[PDB]
């Protein structure tokens, strides 16, 4: 069961080599997790203004085949693990058009749920609405 | 005596055509105005963490010659006009290396000083430190 | 102003990486969106031109402009509405309305303009080429009004 | 004299366009900075390789990684400190410390890693090429030690 974020590669994501510059794959992880929040946990999205922080702990990408301008890429996100305050997600980046389905890359990211009164910020349980959305 | 912001073109600013993607020239206006504040208006720089915001009203670029990866570009900023709450700046983008000095592009931008209130962003006076810095260091 | 556009529409959802500490969309992103919009237009309405862009054709930006009216925020749905202003041998002048369509009422965030030249990479640098017929026809049919 | 090996230092000042509404540096910018750092390294220490990158040589990223420890802010002066982890054939593994050096006390913001492969454009694809001697030479001055 994966969450699909659809992304069309633009010229500004390419580079003189002719492929998608590597760092854009990490932005797409972000676009995907944020679109998930908006689609299935809007209350957590709203809570980000209040006092909830979703902080990136780490991220990773493995690159397999080159993406090009106008490629339609599915950024397929899965829950790898939820533990107290941390959420680990994994990502397949699959070109679905043009040509045959092609795995361009894979990735991983961990996010921590924090609350931040005073000066520092402290771990808080993954919110219920988010925990609920994540299981589906 | 324009204010000079030096920028080395990186691969992530290029594109498959082989040149600097046009929209990066606009980011460089931002980089240049921020570097200007750190150099010449550090009190204003501090107010930007304390509720002051520089809000873009308009911007413009004219492109003359292609930029490439590893080009050293001088983003040369000049003050065009100050009013109550607005600053108009102009920019020459000059490749200084490799090869001979080459005007790649020119640009313009108007910025407003704003503070965030209950309704949203509201106009405030340009701080005197910034008006003086621009009149002295970007003319 | 209107929910319904009369122009070519490129839909864009604002992401967190397009915001900045002020809390709005950083101004330079609006210029990227002109590029995203014109590329989406090619894929929708001039796919033969899209293919020529891998075969020596280049769209070179001559100039661009934006006027900013109201702030954009993360997760705003923005319509980047593109209209043909002028077609002149090898140059295309296009205008843009940036309309927030959600949340809240339709709001003009910004307007913009851009001139692009159709060029081919040659043994002289870049050389002007006439606007491809497919693109000229697509712009007259999909980006007028 | 220097027990710990030196690292290559790429200086980066955080700009507003690298921040986000949360108020910190958006995480994906740290990966761009690896790119900026490795390119600045080539311009400083392997300029012949830098020229070959306009002449058909390409550095192709195989993988990359970042661990985030403390928030970066607009106007922070960040040193992106690069070291060679290993050179394995046509592949180069580099590691990165991201250290805020101003304002305030030196602060480790993040660490990172990246593997790159040296390739050349053949047809419509790329093929492995040996790491150029100049680049091998330049990276070995910043080797991580056991
Ligand atoms: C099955 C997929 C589950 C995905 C869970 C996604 C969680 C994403 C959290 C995103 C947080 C983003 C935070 C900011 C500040 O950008």
């Amino acid at each position: 069961d994966s969450y699909v974020h659809r992304h069309v590669v633009t010229f500004d994501e390419t580079n003189l080599v002719g492929n998608v510059y590597f760092a854009h794959y990490l932005h797409w992880q972000g676009h995907c997790r944020e679109h998930f929040l908006a689609d299935h946990a809007p209350g957590v999205m709203a809570a980000l203004a209040d006092g909830l922080a979703l902080v990136t702990v780490d991220c990773h990408a493995d690159f397999y085949a080159e993406g090009s301008a106008f490629d339609e890429v599915e950024v397929r996100m899965m829950l790898d693990r939820l533990d107290g305050h941390r959420i680990a997600m994994s990502f397949d980046y699959v070109r679905v058009a043009p040509g045959p389905p092609t795995l361009l890359a894979q990735g991983r990211q961990t996010v921590a749920c924090m609350r931040r009164a005073g000066h520092g910020l402290e771990p808080v349980e993954v919110p219920a609405e988010l925990r609920r959305a994540l299981s589906r």
